[PDB]
This record gives structure tokens, C-alpha cells and sequence, in this order.
């Protein structure tokens, strides 16, 4: 019933302030006291909507106190979802669901086997969002947020409550599919902008580049059964570099900021499987050397 909103992902608030303001039952789950008492003295979460920010006065806990979860929402970093998962496997019921708002592939199954007596669903969102402050959101881009469960693929009954909230949402019986179709998407164009240094409209000066990655990723997506979007890999590539040629990726983003990338569950999450699989994916291999080398420069982590 209550929504339990675990992580500082920019999706999280977002989610729980349309869950909240639409009537629902939810609850905010702070990383600790500390960050409680800002919280309260804020008065609570505010998101802006094309300029307008409103002021939305969640509930809030920590992660030691609070009642039994049974729904959780997990919205933060991929290097940080075992972590966070963890810190309330204390309070969940055993009834528990948990909906994985991570990019990538591999943080979801380390969840997933760390806890084993819950339902960890899997979710791929195209929703923007950014933070402007500690408890501020800015709604940048609406989207949509795909959901499943490769071992329950039979839908729960509160994805109308999603309805409500204005979430859009589409259940998927085979959503490992859709996380492969965006991560080979991401493997395709992050890496290079953040090589090149340039926004994914500099990619149009890259055409065999794009080309070869493409390549080995749909071989990549062939190998493990995605033959629809091994097809149409390479034009779905062109059409997010037109659609974005302004932008600057979420991975230059993140180096320009000096910050940690989500690599270990993309690009390096891509070669892992390759090698599984026995397919040799070489090309991958020297762009993924390429850029580790390029954060270990920066004193960036590569993983």
C-alpha cells in the first residue's frame, strides 16, 4: 500500500511527487538523521514544472526506524543499488516488491540475489530529470518507463495506481529485452562523446566509427536472443543522435563534473557478456580500454 522511496536518484522525487500529490500513500526514506532534520527544515520536496517550482510536503524517515515495506521504490546510481537495497532488507515483509529504477544491466541482479524472498522488478524509464539542490527537482523531459519481471511476468495489480498519478508506464513480458535495446544504445554513442569531447551531434563526423560499434553490438544483441533490435540497432542509433544533436550525454556529463560513470554496468557490463557468450567483441574491447584510460586519467574511478 505506502510507497517507500529509497535513493537520491532525481527519478525518485519525481515519482514520489506525483505518487503523493495524487493521494497516494508515500513515505520518503532518507539516507540518515542528518539529512531527516534538512529535510524537515525544507518543509519538503520541491519540483519544477516549465519554471514553476511547488512544494510538496512528503512524509520522510531513515532507514532504521519506520513500518514494514512492502513496496519499494530503489531510484539512485547503479553502483549504489546493492548498498541501498541492503540498508532495509531489515524492514522488508517478505511480500516486498521492489521496483529498480537503475541504468544499465548487472545492479538489478546483484539485488535480485541478494534478496531473495522479494519480487525485484526491473524498469526502463526515458524520463529527464535533473536536481537543482538538495531536495529540488526540475521535471526536464516527460517519458516513459517500461516494466517487468523475468521470473513473474504476470502484472501487479497496482500499475493503475501509476495511472492515477499520471506515470507512464507499459508492462513488458520480456523486459530484459527492452534494458538491452537502451544499453547498446548507450554503448553506441557515450563512450565516443566523452573520447571525442563533443555532443552527440559531433557522432555525424564519426559514420564508420558508429558504424563498427553497431556492428558488434548487434552481434552482441544476436548472441543473446534479441534478433528484432539487432536489426534496427544501427537506425535507431541514427535517429537519437538527431533527436539529441544539441545535447551532451548523461557520461560526458558526469567526467565534465568530475564524477564516477556508470560504465561498470554499460559499456563495461557489454564486453562482460560478450566474453560469457565467447563472442569476441575486439572493437568494444579497445573503446572500453580507451575509456577507462581516460577516467584513470582525471582521477576518475573506471568502474
Amino acid at each position: 500500500m505506502t510507497w517507500h522511496i529509497l535513493g537520491a536518484g532525481s527519478l525518485g522525487s519525481l515519482w514520489a511527487a506525483r505518487l503523493g500529490r495524487a493521494g497516494l500513500p508515500v513515505r520518503l526514506i532518507l539516507r540518515d538523521r542528518q539529512r531527516l532534520r534538512r529535510y524537515q527544515q525544507a518543509g519538503g520536496l520541491s519540483l519544477v514544472e516549465d519554471g514553476q517550482a511547488s512544494l510538496y510536503p512528503i512524509a520522510a524517515e531513515t532507514p532504521d526506524g519506520g513500518q514494514p515495506i512492502q513496496r519499494l521504490l530503489l531510484a539512485c546510481k547503479a553502483y549504489d543499488a546493492e548498498e541501498a537495497a541492503s540498508s532495509v532488507a531489515h524492514r522488508l515483509a517478505g511480500n516486498a516488491e521492489l521496483l529498480l529504477l537503475q541504468n544499465g544491466l548487472g545492479s538489478q541482479q546483484a539485488v535480485a540475489a541478494r534478496l531473495p524472498r522479494s519480487r525485484c522488478l526491473f524498469a526502463s524509464s526515458t524520463e529527464g530529470a535533473f536536481r537543482d539542490g538538495d531536495f529540488r527537482v526540475v521535471f526536464a523531459g516527460r517519458g516513459h518507463t517500461w516494466l517487468g519481471d523475468p521470473r513473474d511476468t504476470n502484472a501487479p495489480a497496482w500499475l493503475t495506481q501509476l495511472s492515477q498519478a499520471g506515470i507512464p508506464h507499459s508492462w513488458s513480458d520480456d523486459i530484459l529485452e527492452r534494458l538491452w535495446r537502451k544499453l547498446a544504445l548507450n554503448c553506441a554513442i557515450n563512450p565516443l562523446t566523452v573520447l571525442h569531447d563533443c555532443r552527440n551531434g559531433g557522432l555525424r563526423q564519426h559514420p564508420e566509427e558508429i558504424a563498427a560499434l553497431c556492428d558488434e553490438l548487434g552481434q552482441l544483441l544476436h548472441a543473446s536472443g534479441y534478433d528484432a533490435a539487432a536489426r534496427s540497432l544501427l537506425e535507431d542509433v541514427r535517429a537519437v543522435i538527431d533527436a539529441t544533436a544539441a545535447n551532451y550525454s548523461s557520461m560526458h556529463q558526469d567526467v565534465t563534473r568530475g564524477r564516477r560513470t556508470e560504465i561498470g554496468y554499460l559499456l563495461g557490463y557489454a564486453c562482460q557478456h560478450g566474453q560469457r557468450l565467447g563472442l569476441p567483441l575486439p572493437r568494444l574491447g579497445t573503446l572500453l580500454a580507451r575509456l577507462q584510460a581516460h577516467l584513470r586519467q582525471r582521477g576518475l574511478p573506471d568502474r
